[PDB]
């Protein structure tokens, strides 16, 4: 609710063509297809093939910043991204070869930040997911055994084993209801009440487990990433020891591309920026273009009014962003910076129109 | 559990409408209906265009505080809202104008509050969403791919294809169970017992993204709204910078309506309420007709009492509403404010029988 | 995990025997059934009915503690406990009179505490309930109406219209998967991919708003009932005023029932309790039972070892509860209380055998 | 996201060997099944019966530590864990002696940590579970009922009866659909509408009630485990009282076991850990081989650089583990520390590669 997020999160191509690419795959997977088509995109496995394989090389280039670097991760795809083609190209003379695009998969997880955020976590919790996970099949056998005490006799077809039991448990407790093979009798009807209820307790725990402490790394994210862009402030000289924790929770930096708009006039003022790299083109007069290490918004918090003049992005800013509450905090938190956000507040009110 | 709503928060007619007026459609979708009541409804369509076109007008008097306002959002349904059915009267001339009946739906979300607070927030966070979407098809086409592996051969009507099998994916995923389609072998029988596993972890998180910061928003919504009726409050010069946040977020104010009951008579006293705006009837022998800003309920949280009067609301009433707690967190916080609500205490056990 | 919840919670048999009286139903429900147990259990009605008649006019003697009550609530089912049944005797000559055994089903829950719990918070927070409810008809009717767009063509007989359309979009949208009539054609089958994103989104928020607050109050609850129990202890008198707020989340108040067990010798300690209303069973060659306003633990939890005694449950005990850290906390706290538990832990020592 | 889980944590093959045997049984429930395979598998149920036994025995010398303990949890399985297949010998004649494997079941559950965490906490709030498993029945009869009142008369062989329809309610209501029996009349689907709304706001709540205070127990657990490793550490006779409670909450302490690695060189610098037991390999000319009681990542934290060394697990170490923004709030929480982890931050300078 508090950040303008810009500039083409999805930016590279690299994550891009996976998309597209793998769409060509089912038309060869249809009979009674043309072959225009049919090799048509043939090519444009050839195209990504030879666009990644394009763009391989200037990787393989790696003597771009070579002092210390850990890039198994992100090579590890781009050395088998032509080459299973190439060997699938051959052995697999039947069109089959296509099959292996289930190797494109992980290139949009290469430059997948946020997913390296997803594996960090696994490696603290997974001891609870395992107490959970045997306990999953505990009370899967625990209770798809039950079956097998009874329909056998008259469901051998459905119920004349314990696998196929097994099979309707998790179907019974994974919230699914698929609706092939079901009780006739009373007694085994009796004992779902005490599955769904099971299942939606545990997976009420289990998928609990995943957003319980990802959202501390995910709220974690917002300040490993952000005690950055802290000193270059140059007023933060004085805040306090404990200051910074109460406040950098909120505080999220992203970064805007140049052209685009960042607050716009009249809109209902609710938000103030910290600006700490690039330029911005404030609508006044004379713009006030403030470069790195700058902010705007306090003319219309301590006042709640609309805004002042139309920011927009002149040039790639990265920027911050903050609401009122949390700079009512700061403006509660110490007199001593209060001051100069008054002064500012009047500053700007004649530096907005004059130089 | 602590707020009076009322005053008919579902209040414009500009909202109702769209309810009945979409039941208008059904009868018109069926055979064998008599034409009475066919075109009897038809007309009602013209109630809700002539109603809103009878509002419309009224809304194009926008000279009404016109100084500064941002109103393409509230504007741009009412253009559409009588000129798509209009041009749908005549170049479908087939009753199938009539399913130009979507135009409406934006109207209750024209006037409503509650849904910019949805979109807010998801221009902070959608870089996750994003990455989990993305995610979603990974786990989707590396999953829904190992079917097309096997089955193929005994199912060519159901799995002889790549979509075919993505369809059961996401409904193997997404807590499903249709039914219509299921394999019939081992192996990929084995593989759905990952799949519940996946998608009820990441829509886990997924599901788990809106409800965590929406949240803040929602809590944040208690305060943005309740800076306001502050400075009101003859009383509030004293209170610390620190106090307030600690404060507000519980406090949530509403309105109550001319006529309403406020907190009956013997009823046991659980919370206490500020006034900032109206005036109420405090049933006493002398009514303590309380106009804007005041409270009541300190005489029964400090003695943990019934209620001392049936309080009603005599006039619309923008009120606020506390419970102990945060009123002995008061009470616990400032001796100095202690007093006066001591004082009180004992002001209004005399004060509420006499003048 | 902190608590012993003993004495019967699920205490009276008012509450009782509509369980199995409501089972006194289902035998008329089926045709080929005997006379004999027909009626058999017909005469459970008149059990359950005499018997509630015969607590009946105990609860009309209302003298008890008559000076201020609101018992509308509790009274309202009483009355037609045994109205229903007798006027559905006569006018329902046939069996079906038996079919206002929906009267009792309030019956548990009138004297439900937990239930007013429940409606306690709607009233605050409906206000997002309607707003997301009315979205949840706007993505409704926003999606069922794309398909009647398609299918209706060789789907007339199942989406030959739109409410039969409604019906798959819950279906689709709220988890379910019934599995009666679903899409052939692609483009529908399409659409499909943003409903459980949607549903699980929504959902992922509106169920989401229920244990959001409801959370509150019941961590609400453990204040509410909690500072009672307070000026008992004679203790208390030096506890600060924000110290209290800390604490009371974490006590918990419950009552243990006389000879019960209440901590049994040699399990690991890992709590200590305050006593306030009761007394005890202290196992020691001279029993040390402390009456009203007492505790024990801190042998154990200073040590950090097993129990020092089989403390069970001489009389009905109104308890407390508490672990470790949040007495650590306290003895983190103020260094004064520190001192008598030391004490404590040192004169309970010897007084423990002696007298 | 800030441990290093390791040392086999699924350890005990007496856990290990549940999950093979039971997979022994499903051979033995197939007809057309050769001799062959049939008793081979029943050999190795006869392994893991002599394997427990002859482990068991070793048990049953319980002069190990034999001071005070309370073992009737771990022993009351392996008891049972040879008789019921003797006795199941012998007189179940028939192969059906086999279906006795649900005993072994509980042996993963016998040396289960993290179960009796679960049993825990339902001894304090359960106390909803019945308020909410009442109000499910009530809902559910309340409901269930509504539809016998309909379609009796055109589908007595679907809901001729009560439970009939008790059975699609909870179908129904606990997010399945199974899809066998469903209504034809609308009154009938009006009325799922609010059904689905219920259950997943009512397991909105249910399920929500465990992970709520089971995530306390589990972020408890992180303490009563870990205020344990504390006096060990020779600088923390300083720490504050308040200061302690603050910071474990995120501390956890898992244990390494020998050759592992800890943390290796060139990556990038995000954590630090205390030793407290054990020896590790720092990987440098002379290796700093520091003992129980010491720490490391200072050096990265403070300069926000990779890795100076790779650590290894020279001995199975127990550890603990530490992100910055928490050492940073101990850099921030007290000057008088961080004198001495900057004059660290200078003395394994040069002491790393000097001795
Ligand atoms: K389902
Ligand atoms: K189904």
């Amino acid at each position: 609710m508090s950040v303008l997020p810009f500039l083409r999160i999805y930016a590279p191509l690299n994550a891009v063509l996976a998309a597209p690419g793998l769409l060509a795959v089912a038309a060869l997977t249809i009979p009674d297809m043309s072959g225009r088509s049919r090799l048509a995109l043939a090519a444009l496995l050839a195209v990504i093939w030879g666009a990644y394989l394009l763009q391989l090389a200037a990787t393989l280039l790696k003597r771009r910043a070579g002092v210390v670097r850990d890039r198994t991760p992100k090579i590890a795809i781009d050395v088998l991204a032509v080459l299973v083609p190439l060997a699938a190209f051959l052995l697999d003379g039947s069109p089959d070869w296509s099959l292996y695009c289930a190797v494109w998969l992980l290139k949009p997880l290469r430059d997948s930040t946020f997913f390296p955020v997803l594996g960090r976590v696994l490696a603290n919790e997974a001891r609870n997911l395992i107490g959970v996970t045997t306990l999953f099949g505990v009370v899967l056998f625990a209770v798809a055994l039950a079956a097998y005490v009874i329909e056998r006799d008259i469901q051998p077809e459905k119920f004349g084993s314990i696998p196929q039991a097994m099979w309707w448990a998790v179907v019974t407790l994974s919230t699914t209801g698929y609706g092939d093979t079901i009780p006739q009798s009373f007694a085994g009807r009796v004992l779902a009440g005490a599955v769904m209820m099971s299942g939606i307790g545990i997976f009420g725990l289990w998928a609990g487990i995943l957003a319980t402490g990802f959202y501390q790394e995910v709220r974690r994210g917002d300040f490993v990433r952000n005690w950055q862009l802290v000193a270059a402030v140059p007023l933060f000289q004085k805040l306090g020891p404990a200051v910074l924790v109460e406040i950098v929770r909120a505080l999220r930096a992203r970064t805007v591309p140049a052209g685009a708009v960042i607050c716009r006039i009249g809109e209902p003022g609710d938000r103030m920026f910290f600006v700490v790299e690039g330029s911005v083109s404030v609508a006044t007069p004379n713009p006030v273009e403030l470069g790195p290490g700058a902010f705007f918004g306090e003319m219309a918090l301590i006042s709640g009014e609309p805004r002042s003049a139309t920011v927009s992005a002149a040039t790639t800013v990265s920027l911050l962003s903050l609401h009122s509450a949390d700079f009512q905090m700061l403006c509660s938190s110490s007199p001593e910076i209060a001051e100069i956000f008054r002064k500012t507040a009047l500053e700007r009110r004649g530096a907005a129109a004059s130089a």
